[PDB]
């Protein structure tokens, strides 16, 4: 019970003190540790409804019953007088660096969650080190500390989204009385990349400073787990060496995948190259239909690019497919060409990349349709976006004993633990979890606090809100319509749906019936909202708030009784009434 | 009990039928009424957990116990065979127009809630009429059906907001690689008003069509309640006449207020004139500090106007005052001049409005500071925005017996009822209620359904979300910080707060620490979120979703455990930690 919790907190904490806020004698020892710059976690026993039980239970270790007690790395250090004896006699910081290992904590992977974990760990006294290498792309693209979001993901994509919507700011700017001529402005790619790279720069720097000011040894080195507590590192100078840690965290994320065909790796790029590209790609083939694939097709189009997407099977597999279809129909209606049910066979080269003039090469793409017909067409740039995958063999010697799944990802209990007890994994290599940057951040912080601070809080992986930043934005929460039938049966599912139109689009003369939204509720369980969907502007802002109501289990009636803000788009959700079952049309 | 509910539903319904979905004999009578185009409400007894009790209780009226039973205006009409006897013998529509009054329902006021009520009422068979007059402003400004939001409120203001933000689209458009020169574009006022007026036109028309297709007699006439069931109307031709109604609904909203000083009414305008102004106002005095006053100062500035606001007392009285201050400091830092603690004495005229050249007059404003000092300065346009007020004496003869409060508003029970039983009020003349367009809409629909359909649902007036559409937008939900102390005491209040910066502002080189947000929770009641506040872009979208969680009573831990969407602004709310109490700084 409580019994058993507290033996784990004492064992795993680097430095921990039990106390009471109403106590001079706890206060006087805190003061000694602030001054000697000794960092620690602290449990105020007068603040848990468990504190009496623990205060007596503590004695199993300390053979005493009173506050304060200080432990260092599982070992009882002493009460008040003995601590200040260790201090007055100049013996403190030598016992507080007593460790069977170099580091309390070694984090392989300096990305989203990996930095999140390290930062929170050193807060509570754990001697923490953090390791990052960026494997260069086939053409040599490489970036700075921070991981996939910062450098080749959510941050550079979304700014590049923003530059695309500004293409319709200027269109609309005319009808609202501004005296520009949209039809005579042009977008410049280099100037756009230059700023996006300037901001990424300042993120790279800010993380290095953050780590340095928390006492975290950053180690620009490729790291491998040979034994449970032995991590082996290799630097830029190719020097080898082993470091040791009590607890080891695996947070190395993923990297892009390539179709096995002639020409791919040679003459094609991916997401990692695109965001610091030194020239505008020009005519572009986007192979793939993931969110990454449509989003990148999206801003390329919006910045005057000539864009084509080659769709193997469906658009956005695993999302609601009505919204898929709607998402893509906006993009077709606004430029982006789709090659439907189609698949590459080989890339040949017609012109080499000209790295003096900032100009692309030129390509011949050869592929086929599923019905038989051929596919042949020329393109200046070919971007593959067909999936991401981890590469744990480079990182995790199969001999240590961590159970990978069939995909390549790690099997973890609901506290992120691997089949070796001193190792854990978070981020994209956790199996069957949401592969999202704030999800990683959520895991790495809550896990840190349980290893080095006695926290019990788990991460809730369910019902995590998402948004795709396509020309029209799509934001989502919960099950998609088709699944929620496949689980409770059509009869048990009612759906409320509606078109709409942002007030801003009225004067701009935009479309009457493209925006859409729907609630998928369960009849039998009090009409409980099972999933929520919206396509229109600012879907991220519109969605995120409803992620809370839903995590508390909201029903339709909660939506009905709550009052809207006007004029907004989001206020349509409070007044829905037309059901799919009814057959009444959802227009305006 | 149930007993008593059902005598009210039978009494007030114009035409109502009790039935069961599993019934051929109910079906066969519905078919007869669809064909004769007879409209009605319908209670399926096999769908309430009260249905057995009612089915027997019904007999108090019908002396029978079986389905279906049809009543018209409180009178039992017959079972199946007798209804189709009335029909085969060509006697139906004559009994279904049996009424002790011309209309079931007379709605004085053709605005937000007033139209909302009328529309929902005629759905369930009630012979409904709707009345609207627009009292011309002192200079003669007048508009079409729809009310204050449509014509001189939320719709024309917010589009005019939109034209203001597009002023910073074009600024930012440069840094994202677009080849315009922001510094050489100018805004044209006439072209902007022209479009906003085009959209309002199409709203005016759409309401007239809506009313006409629901069978609602629209009566462009000024209406007055002389007796409880007698309403007297006067048209454009000044013709008098009386109409009679069973139930009477008061929904005439409000109109603008004027300071009692020389020159005001003569040489000044208000909100009603501004939105169809035929010239750009130029140099403008904004007297007032309501939301209306800052919002209008806001877009005038953003469209290059030279703008000044004269603040009697505080900014935005009744909102959080930290957010007030922050709101205004953005506007000062972005142009808008504030004359602090200051008050007009008189307006004199230097030039008359020149209505050929589309040019304003010119004014001399004379006023004083509260400390003594004088105020004297010239201005091309003076906009008064010092409060709205109803004028019920024009509408409601004091002799009938409806209890007004001290302000001028009506006293209603929590079902919108006036001290006369057949009369009700909704919208801005309901006392002590939120004066918001979707609030009016919410009252007018739920009230309709209870008068003519047996509904029991009330409107929940508490915790209604708001947003001010100032240059920086401020959206709000719940108590403001100062109140939530004044009710539970400082010790019981914890506050979580944080700065932030939209990812979009990064490349645009906008400000590091202007955006702000905070959660005001109650320690003792499980840290329950009492109010929520945000200042940044898209506050309306950002807020509205959290209006639901809060209506279900969300606590901080609900925010902590829910996962964010990234990059958005809204995702800061899921990761708050710094408390005001702690004193840790909220920057970035
Ligand atoms: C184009 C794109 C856009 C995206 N947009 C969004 C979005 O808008 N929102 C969202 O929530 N998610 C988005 N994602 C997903 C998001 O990036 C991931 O959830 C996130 O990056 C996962 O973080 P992580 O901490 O698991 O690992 P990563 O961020 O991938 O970081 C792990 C780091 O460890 C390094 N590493 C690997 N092996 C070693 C080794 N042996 N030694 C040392 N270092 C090593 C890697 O190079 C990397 O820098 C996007 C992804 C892509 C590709
Ligand atoms: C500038 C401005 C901006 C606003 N912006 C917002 C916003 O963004 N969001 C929001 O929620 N609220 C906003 N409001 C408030 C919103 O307009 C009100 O809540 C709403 O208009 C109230 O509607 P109502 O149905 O009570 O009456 P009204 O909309 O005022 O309609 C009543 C109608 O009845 C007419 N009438 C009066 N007397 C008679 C009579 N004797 N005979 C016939 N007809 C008569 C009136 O002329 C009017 O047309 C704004 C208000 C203003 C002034
Ligand atoms: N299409 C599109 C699109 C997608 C998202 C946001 C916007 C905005 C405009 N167009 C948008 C024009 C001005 C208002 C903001
Ligand atoms: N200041 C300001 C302001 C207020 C509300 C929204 C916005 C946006 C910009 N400025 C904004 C620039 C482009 C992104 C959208």
């Amino acid at each position: 019970g409580t019994s058993q919790w507290l033996r784990k907190t004492v064992d795993s904490a680097a430095v921990i003190l039990f106390s009471k806020t109403t106590c001079p004698y706890c206060k006087k020892v805190k003061d000694v540790l602030a001054e000697a710059k000794i960092k620690h976690a602290t449990i105020e026993l007068d603040q848990l409804s468990n504190g009496s039980a623990i205060q007596k239970c503590l004695a199993s270790f300390s053979k005493i019953e009173t506050v304060p007690q200080m432990f260092v790395r599982g070992k009882f250090i002493g009460d008040s007088q003995t601590v200040l004896k260790y201090y007055s006699n100049d013996e403190l910081a030598g016992i507080v660096n007593e460790s069977k290992y170099d580091y309390d904590l070694i984090v392989i992977g300096g990305g989203s969650g990996g930095l999140a974990a390290g930062k929170e760990a050193a807060k509570y006294g754990a001697k923490t080190a953090v390791l990052d290498y960026v494997e260069p792309t086939p053409i040599g693209t490489t970036w700075g500390l921070g991981g996939t979001c910062v450098n080749v993901g959510c941050i550079p994509k979304k700014l590049m989204h923003q530059a695309g919507l500004l293409s319709h700011a200027l269109e609309d700017a005319e009808h609202f009385g501004w005296s520009l001529d949209r039809s005579k402005i042009s977008h410049n790619w280099s100037t756009m990349v230059e700023g996006v790279q300037s901001h990424i720069g300042s993120l790279n720097w800010g993380y290095k400073v953050a780590l340095r000011d928390n006492q975290v040894t950053y180690l620009n080195a490729k790291g491998r787990l040979i034994s449970p507590h032995e991590v082996q590192i290799t630097d830029k100078n190719q020097k080898v060496s082993t470091i040791t840690g009590n607890k080891i965290i695996l947070a190395t994320g993923e990297r892009p995948k390539y179709p096995e065909i002639p020409g791919a790796v040679e003459y094609g790029i991916t997401s990692d190259d695109l965001f610091s590209l030194p020239y505008f790609p020009g005519k572009t083939l986007v192979i793939g239909a993931s969110y990454v694939a449509l989003e990148c097709a999206g801003f390329l189009a919006s910045l005057g690019g000539d864009v084509t997407v080659m769709v193997r099977s469906i658009l956005l597999r695993g999302f609601d497919q009505q919204m898929a279809e709607k998402v893509g129909d906006y993009m077709e209606n606004h430029g982006v060409k789709f090659a439907k049910l189609c698949v590459p066979d080989e890339i040949k080269q017609l012109k080499v990349v000209d790295t003096e003039n900032n100009k692309p090469g030129l390509l011949l793409v050869k592929g086929h349709y599923t019905d038989g017909k051929k596919f042949e067409e020329e393109f200046e740039t070919v971007i593959f976006a067909v999936g991401r995958e981890p590469q744990l063999s480079k990182v995790l010697c199969e001999t240590v004993g961590v159970k990978l799944d069939k995909n390549g990802r790690v099997v973890c209990t609901d506290d992120e633990q691997t089949t070796v007890s001193n190792v854990y994994a978070i981020g994209d290599i956790n199996a069957g979890k949401p592969q999202l940057t704030p999800v990683a951040i959520q895991a790495g912080r809550y896990l840190a606090r349980r290893l080095f601070a006695g926290a019990t809080e788990l991460t809730d992986y369910s019902n995590v809100a998402t948004t795709v930043f396509t020309p029209l934005e799509y934001g989502a929460c919960g099950l998609s319509e088709e699944d929620a039938i496949e689980k409770y049966g059509d009869k048990d599912i009612e759906v409320y749906h509606s078109n709409f139109k942002p007030l801003e689009w009225t004067v701009a003369h935009r479309e009457d019936n493209v925006c859409y939204m729907k609630l998928v509720c369960r009849k039998s369980d009090n009409m409980r909202v099972l999933g929520l969907h919206v396509l229109g502007p600012n879907a991220g802002e519109i969605t995120q708030g409803y992620a809370v109501a839903i995590k508390m289990g909201a029903t339709k009636a909660d939506f009905d009784r709550t009052i809207g803000i006007h004029p907004t788009c989001s206020e349509t959700f409070t007044t829905l009434h037309v059901t799919k079952k009814s057959g009444v049309s959802p227009i305006v």
